[PDB]
């Protein structure tokens, strides 16, 4: 089913970490779903009241493997990803 995948779909390979290059990364894993549009939203400090995902990385895709890496960031601050079903807070710093 390649297309938009069911936000419960994935998992928490790793949660949004700091990427390294002074942005964030999230890596997620997939049960089945192959090359899909994948749901990476992000809220300001466990509050989905402004989408703070700004992604690095704005065409995240489910393969073979999983979601895999995805790239977001939001001016330094409290972040999280909600990766459909998925989420973890972190502020970015």
């Amino acid at each position: 089913t390649y297309t938009v995948c069911d936000k419960t779909k994935f998992t928490w390979k790793r949660a949004p970490t700091d990427s390294g290059h002074d942005t964030v990364v999230m890596e997620v894993g997939f049960s089945g779903t192959r090359p899909c549009r994948i749901p990476v939203r992000a809220v300001a400090h466990g509050v989905p009241e402004v989408n703070v995902a700004m992604l690095i990385t704005p065409n995240p895709t489910m393969e073979n493997n999983g979601g895999g890496f995805i790239e977001m960031q939001l001016p330094p601050g409290d972040n999280i990803i909600y990766v459909g079903d998925l989420n973890h807070q972190w502020f970015q710093k």
